[PDB]
């Protein structure tokens, strides 16, 4: 049977190849990644591939691998789908692991910003699980060369790093590694997956799609939020995405509110990650 050669990006930079018939579902690949991880807890996890527009798109597991990447490599990272807004109930620390892997390169990229302070924090927490406890014989020295820690690196945040380093003096990895998740479960733009739009008046908008809900930022504040309770239906046509909200106490009628995206497939995309926010992240 002809098999596909599949290149994925791991959350630590390394590839992973391995071999799948062309027929392939999404979860056939899925599942080695997984098992060559050692991952259990799947279900906060998924691939991506890039489209021919050059966007992020997830790999649904439930599709076949040759209808979503169409054209393009057989090329896929390996990526926090969902993030958990308590990563302390997570049951196993290697779940735990790869999502601090993955909010590392949230920092990094920029994606996830962070105060100079909680960027110190997040890097001392990593320091703290990779190397353990601080070497003062290094006294003024830099052990930490390799990390990566924020979009841009100052003296002033590698001293800081360092100092709040020496504090955790006997802490073990997986604890290092839950002090992480407790302060960057905190930011405000944890787990938010945001979208370029325009709202019904056609005024530059950002639609966040996370745990809590569908976020609007207006302006360069968070002027609103839908919560996955509020919403009933999610669609789009063209290159509009809509959203429809239960009718409010004592109200006739529902509602139905509407944003304009770049174009067809950005709507799609939006739509596609909202449902699966809306299923996964649902009152139950
Ligand atoms: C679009 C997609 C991605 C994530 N991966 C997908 C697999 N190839 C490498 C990039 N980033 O922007």
């Amino acid at each position: 049977p002809k098999s596909m050669q599949c290149k994925v990006i791991l959350l630590d930079g390394s590839e992973y190849t391995c071999d799948v018939e062309k027929r392939s579902r999404g979860q056939v690949l899925f599942d080695k990644v997984c098992e060559h991880l050692n991952l259990l807890e799947k279900d906060y996890f998924g691939l991506t591939y890039r489209d021919a527009e050059n966007q992020k798109n997830w790999l649904d597991p439930a599709k076949e691998i040759k209808k979503q990447v169409r054209s393009g490599a057989w090329h896929f990272s390996f990526n926090v789908k969902f993030y958990p807004p308590d990563p302390a109930q997570l049951s196993e620390d290697i779940t735990r692991y790869y999502l601090c892997l993955q909010l590392r390169d949230d920092i990094v990229s920029g994606r996830l910003p962070c105060s100079f302070v909680t960027l110190a924090l997040l890097g001392s927490y990593t320091v703290q699980s990779e190397l353990g406890d601080y070497d003062p014989d290094e006294c003024g020295s830099d052990y930490i060369s390799e990390f990566r820690f924020a979009p841009n690196h100052t003296k002033e945040l590698e001293d800081k790093v360092i100092e709040l380093h020496k504090s955790h003096r006997g802490m073990t990895p997986a604890e290092a590694e839950m002090h992480f998740l407790e302060n960057a479960k905190k930011l405000s733009m944890y787990g938010v997956d945001l979208h370029h739009a325009k709202d019904s008046e056609g005024v530059e908008i950002m639609l966040g799609v996370c745990a809590s809900g569908l976020l609007i930022y207006r302006d360069r504040l968070r002027i609103n939020r839908f919560a996955w309770p509020k919403v009933l239906k999610i669609s789009y046509k063209r290159n509009n995405f809509y959203i429809k909200i239960r009718p409010g106490e004592f109200e006739q009628f529902e509602s139905t509110i509407g944003f304009k995206l770049p174009n067809h497939r950005a709507a799609k995309r939006l739509w596609k990650v909202c449902v699966e926010h809306h299923t996964f992240f649902r009152l139950l």
